[PDB]
């Protein structure tokens, strides 16, 4: 009632995944967005944060991101819990992990540390190499660290492996979002990828620790299978499937008044169904999402998939909860087909339903001149799909186009007046961001394009924070990206 958007999302998740509540999704109270006293919006760990400058000279976002990683790890007294997408962290990302671990050891703490990566699935030396490079860099600081490093694959055929990007310390602080720890794409480049994480503290960090325990329980159970897991630990130490449960309080301490829903997914190959779920939604009217007939579509044609991937439903419910306006910032809304279907039909249906009811929708995606950081040739692949789904509920193609052009902003990303970076490379973006009503927003790793992965993120209902998100990210993004719009209701642009 103070939280109408989370209330609706929560009702949906209890129907979709009741057996996973607490572990793969969880509502908590008493959190805090963990910004500094000088610049309270800097819980919003955007990168590079160089708005207006095609040379990206002053990367205030990158600097804050690396500093906050180092700070949070250096405050650890018991545990550091990291997940990411392979390759393992390098460059200044690695440097921030090493500095933080050195700081916690210097303060006299003995830590347990897990570092989990997903990778495509042959004697694989990458995990042990990373373990040994990290230990060498830590030197004497490594002596009281109990370390686990692993690369995991849960389904080769569904391209399923961990893509979550989480950093949890002591079960108390959590950093999560879209940022992979890849120096060449994010840092040492004059065309850095634009992306975003958030920093919070409170009970919701425990939700992330329970999600990581779920992934590590599977990983440890499969650690003797090379097709599934390559594992390396320090000294005689064993695999830690439940480090969070065993080391941190089940109820993380309160730090603020912010309500949060944590939500993730198990992809394919960990658990095939939530046997407690009895939810059986209607299938959507027919679409052209599946480019090829023999593809098994987990996104649009597999009920049990949803029950172990509550995040898809959570994002669709977040869209359905909007009363006034929705802003989406993604790498892509569509996936490359094959082997994935091109789009989430129910997602586009939810966006259509909102535009038919006069709720405004903004979608900003990465420039197709990147297609790596794009999976479409043209924005018309998004507008055509929105139009066709609108036609089903507005009576036809003419009315569909009118509804779309009256309620849509659709564009490719820019962060300065230039159509490309000064170095000639197109802008790439990689956020996984949804905001509604200047009230409630998702920041995490789950892309809106079809994807069958282990992902994770937070849905936060706080108008104060959402307004900060507008001023610091969504408003500058639109200032520069609107130039590329093919549809823009606010300017009567209807090129599509």
């Amino acid at each position: 009632a103070a939280t109408p958007h989370l209330d609706a999302v929560e009702q949906t998740l209890r129907q979709v995944s009741p057996g996973l509540e607490g572990d793969v999704w969880e509502r908590t109270s008493g959190n805090k967005l963990d910004g500094s006293a000088a610049d309270p919006s800097d819980w919003l760990l955007q990168t590079p944060g160089c708005w207006g400058d095609d040379k990206c000279a002053d990367r205030v976002g990158t600097k804050r991101l690396l500093a906050k990683m180092t700070e949070n790890i250096g405050n650890a007294t018991r545990t550091v819990d990291i997940s990411t997408l392979a390759p393992f962290p390098n460059g200044a990302f690695q440097d921030a992990i090493v500095a933080g671990l050195k700081e916690s050891a210097a303060k006299g703490n003995s830590l347990k540390v897990r570092i989990l990566v997903g990778a495509a699935p042959h004697m694989n030396g990458i995990p042990s190499k990373y373990r040994d490079k990290l230990t060498a860099k830590l030197g004497k600081a490594a002596e009281n660290i109990t370390l686990n490093v692993a690369s995991m694959t849960t389904s080769k055929t569904a391209f399923s492996w961990n893509h979550s990007k989480i950093l949890v310390v002591d079960g108390q602080s959590a950093l999560t979002g879209g940022i992979n720890s890849w120096k060449d794409d994010y840092l040492d480049t004059t065309h850095p990828v634009s992306d975003v994480d958030l920093a919070l503290t409170g009970p919701a960090a425990g939700s992330a620790g329970r999600y990581l325990d779920t992934l590590w329980t599977w990983t440890c159970k499969n650690k003797s299978n090379i097709a599934s897991v390559w594992f390396a630990a320090s000294g005689n130490a064993g695999c830690m499937p439940t480090m969070h449960k065993d080391t941190n309080p089940k109820a993380s301490p309160a730090t603020g008044n912010v309500p949060v829903i944590a939500v993730g997914g198990l992809g394919v190959g960990i658990k095939d169904v939530d046997p407690k779920s009895t939810f059986r939604p209607d299938l959507p009217t027919a679409s052209d999402t599946k480019c090829v007939v023999g593809l098994h579509d987990n996104t649009n044609a597999d009920r049990d998939y949803d029950t172990v991937n509550p995040e898809e439903s959570a994002l669709r419910a977040l869209v359905a909860s909007a009363k006034g306006h929705i802003e989406i910032s993604q790498q892509d809304l569509n996936a490359t087909c094959p082997p994935l279907p091109r789009y989430d039909i129910r997602l586009y249906d939810a966006l259509a339903a909102k535009m038919a009811a006069g709720v405004k929708v903004r979608i900003v995606v990465s420039d197709p001149a990147n297609r790596g950081y794009s999976q479409i040739k043209s924005l018309s692949e998004i507008s055509d799909t929105l139009r066709n789904r609108l036609a089903n509920i507005t009576g036809g193609q003419q009315a569909a186009k009118t509804a779309m052009c009256s309620n849509l902003q659709l564009a490719t990303f820019r962060s300065s007046p230039n159509g490309k970076w000064a170095d000639g490379h197109p802008y790439a973006q990689h956020h996984k961001l949804v905001s509604v009503d200047s009230s409630t927003f998702y920041i995490g790793s789950k892309n809106l394009y079809p994807s069958w992965l282990q992902d994770f993120g937070y849905i936060v209902e706080s108008p104060e924070a959402a307004k900060q998100l507008d001023a610091k990210l969504l408003d500058p993004q639109w200032k520069y990206s609107q130039e590329t719009a093919t549809v823009d209701y606010a300017r009567g642009i209807c090129g599509a």
